[PDB]
């Protein structure tokens, strides 16, 4: 089904400047059409969805397409208009419901997650196996019956800013580290995660030194603590696991102005790190990577977005679907 290197690229539901792209417009070289967003409304719970084009039997259709040509249809939840809110069972259960319904009704493939906010580590939550607050403690459930409720090739993905993650190396509470106890609980069902290498600023490495975004070396060492794991809040004795390779990804922006606050890192540079993370092969960076000889089964990378690679030349899909085809 699902392809060892891939291209997942997120497809606006709407227009914020770089217009719309009717799905059967959307270029091939995607192996994965993350939809986003699906929104929430006052009860920040259940999940609302209107495609930005055509009829609901129209947008069934494209995606039915999509489909027919090996084509992943994902329903991504987020963004700015998709907080989600889990405080307790009655809320987790209209959201499952909703979610369900929305799958259902579309025919999507599986579900993305893309929430950047209302997702804090409380205190005294510090365990990331056995998390305690309810948002997350919800959320883990809900994703894990989700996933259930639907056949083997359910798609799981999740796209979470590097705080909640990598950030976990640094600190473990409120935003930092907060998804780690979520893949941690989803692992068996998470196809693969890939998180925002942008709008990040810079990032700390298992090496204990800071990289800037959108250079090489930081892609590297963000994406060698998923490949290898590494240990939360400074505790040594807490050791995030590794991944499997093929469940690891990278998110980045498709041009320069898809991520403002920074993070665009050029193809001929992308593709030194590629190559030093999937076959060991260095570019004269600072950072060294876990494994010599590199992760081959590194699942591909995810973009913000189509519609800003398509605004850009077709330079993020054109790239690296030459790259990884070369593979
Ligand atoms: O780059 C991004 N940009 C925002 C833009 C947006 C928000 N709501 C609608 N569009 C976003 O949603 N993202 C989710 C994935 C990356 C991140």
């Amino acid at each position: 089904n699902l392809g060892s290197k891939l291209l997942v690229g997120y497809w606006h539901n709407f227009d914020n400047g770089t217009g719309i792209i009717k799905l059967k417009d959307v270029s091939p070289k995607w192996d994965v059409i993350n939809v986003s967003f699906g929104e929430t409304g006052g009860d920040r719970s259940t999940v609302e969805f209107s495609p930005v084009y055509g009829t609901d039997a129209d947008f069934k259709s494209d995606i039915s397409y999509l489909k027919s040509k090996g084509k992943k249809v994902v329903l991504s939840i987020g963004g700015q208009n998709g907080v989600v809110l889990l405080p307790d069972n009655a809320a987790k259960d209209r959201f499952i419901n909703s979610i369900q319904s929305l799958i259902d009704k579309y025919g999507f493939d599986g579900i993305d997650i893309d929430l950047g906010s209302g997702i804090y580590l409380n205190g005294n939550d510090t365990n990331f196996k056995n998390p305690t607050t309810p948002q997350i403690v919800n959320l883990i459930s809900a994703i894990r019956t989700i996933s259930d409720h639907y056949g083997p090739d359910f798609l799981l993905s999740m796209a979470p800013e590097t705080a909640y993650v990598q950030g976990g190396y640094s600190a473990y509470g409120s935003i930092w580290g907060a998804y780690l106890p979520i893949i941690y609980g989803v692992k068996d069902k998470l196809t693969y995660i890939h998180v925002q290498h942008f709008n990040a600023g810079s990032g700390i490495g298992m090496d204990g030194n800071n990289y800037n975004q959108g250079t090489a070396d930081y892609e590297v060492a963000m994406a060698d603590m998923l490949l290898h794991g590494f240990p939360v809040g400074g505790n040594a004795n807490n050791i995030f696991p590794a991944l499997r390779s093929d469940q690891v990804m990278i998110g980045l922006p498709a041009a320069p102005a898809a991520a403002p606050s920074g993070g665009y890192i050029s193809p001929t540079e992308m593709k030194k790190a590629l190559n030093y993370i999937i076959k060991g092969v260095p570019f004269g960076g600072k950072y060294k990577l876990s494994n010599q000889s590199g992760y081959p089964a590194f699942r591909g990378l995810m973009s913000w977005s189509i519609n800003w690679d398509a605004k850009n030349n077709f330079e993020f899909s054109n790239n690296y679907r030459t790259y990884f085809d070369g593979l």
